[PDB]
């Protein structure tokens, strides 16, 4: 319950709207002239824009100069093999589409590489800005792309398959709202696309479930309540809490930046702790405006029990460990603990800092 100071923290971070917003225009027009010329592309014809991620969440709260732009592509008829037991990573097949079709230059026997599509869509993308001081596209350290805009704006470009189809077996037992939005909305939302991001796991030409749209429509539609939020008895603090959580981890990063302890915790971490939050907290009432310290402190909570287990479930695919042994050792998980345990112990001087 350290609410006053929370809220002060909140209404710092709007003072950031302006050059963020500023940014996010810089950041479009240039993104919608690359897919303008990706569109020319044969391989690239359905490609489009997708609108997710925290900006369009609106709980993007820093970093004006630094965006995460999607493009998404429609690939009809996939065919999934699971990569060994990973419950997210997958190969890609198509479903007797062999010839016709543009995408099968892509192809490396029967599955579709993700390295020579990323190799064309960076070539493509190389090609157009060449073109074209204001933009320019840093060189590989391995997000496909990524772009400095006007010297400042560094924007990292992900490319994302689009399948139609149901989702993957492994998302079976995912998603788990039906208690908080409801077994109607959770019905609704698995009849919606997924999709496949390149990625690398244990090892090639292996891609993962993506799910970015459902998390913003969720974000964007989080009450119990249909109206909540949008009356001034309804002003539930979901959002500002999941904005404390990614400033703490943002802040903390920052103070120890010098070491490497803190480099495998993202946003996408704390995003993911906080929808599992909401699962255990399903009523408005759970969210008060005044009870944003409690609140807080209960995905601080969460947060902590989650690196002290070594455990945070990706809220589609549950079998999927987010802070398995593989991929975050057992000492950067407890320097990240006993850092918020400070924090919180200390009503969270990095929030000043
Ligand atoms: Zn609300």
């Amino acid at each position: 319950m350290g609410a006053s100071k929370l809220r002060a923290v909140l209404e710092k971070l709007k003072l950031s709207r302006d050059d963020i917003s500023t940014a996010a225009g810089m950041v479009k027009g240039v993104v919608d002239h690359l897919l303008l010329r990706l569109k020319c592309d044969s391989a690239f014809r359905g490609v489009g824009l997708l609108n997710t991620g925290s900006y369009y969440e609106h709980v993007k709260i820093s970093a004006p100069n630094e965006f995460d732009v999607m493009f998404k592509l429609e690939v009809p008829r996939i065919q999934l093999e699971e990569y060994s037991n990973t419950r997210a990573y997958y190969f890609v097949k198509f479903k007797r589409n062999p010839k016709e079709n543009p995408l099968s230059q892509f192809l490396e026997g029967e599955i579709l590489s993700a390295s020579k599509m990323l190799s064309k869509f960076r070539k493509i993308i190389k090609e157009e800005i060449n073109d074209i001081t204001d933009v320019i596209m840093k060189r590989k350290r391995g997000p496909a792309v990524t772009l400095l805009i006007s010297e400042k704006i560094s924007v990292d470009i992900t490319l994302a398959l689009e399948s139609k189809s149901s989702w993957p077996a492994s998302t079976q037992e995912g998603l788990r709202i039906q208690n908080w939005l409801s077994a109607k909305v959770r019905k609704q939302l698995r009849l919606k696309p997924f999709y496949l991001v390149p990625k690398h796991a244990k090892q090639e030409e292996t891609w993962r479930l993506s799910f970015s749209h459902i998390e913003k429509e969720i974000l964007n539609n989080h009450g119990k309540s249909k109206t909540c939020c949008e009356n001034k008895e309804e002003k539930c603090c979901r959002k500002d809490c999941l904005k404390l959580m990614k400033y703490l981890l943002e802040q903390l990063k920052e103070r120890f930046k010098d070491k490497k302890h803190l480099d495998k915790f993202s946003s996408y971490h704390v995003k993911t702790a906080f929808f599992h939050v909401c699962t255990q907290n399903p009523q408005d009432s759970q969210w008060d405006r005044k009870d944003l310290g409690l609140c807080f402190d209960n995905c601080v909570t969460y947060f902590l029990q989650c690196l002290r287990t070594e455990k945070l479930e990706n809220y589609f695919i549950p079998e999927f460990n987010l802070f398995s042994s593989n991929l975050i050792d057992k000492r950067s998980k407890e320097f990240l603990t006993k850092q918020i345990e400070y924090e919180r112990n200390n009503e969270f001087p990095v929030f000043d800092e």
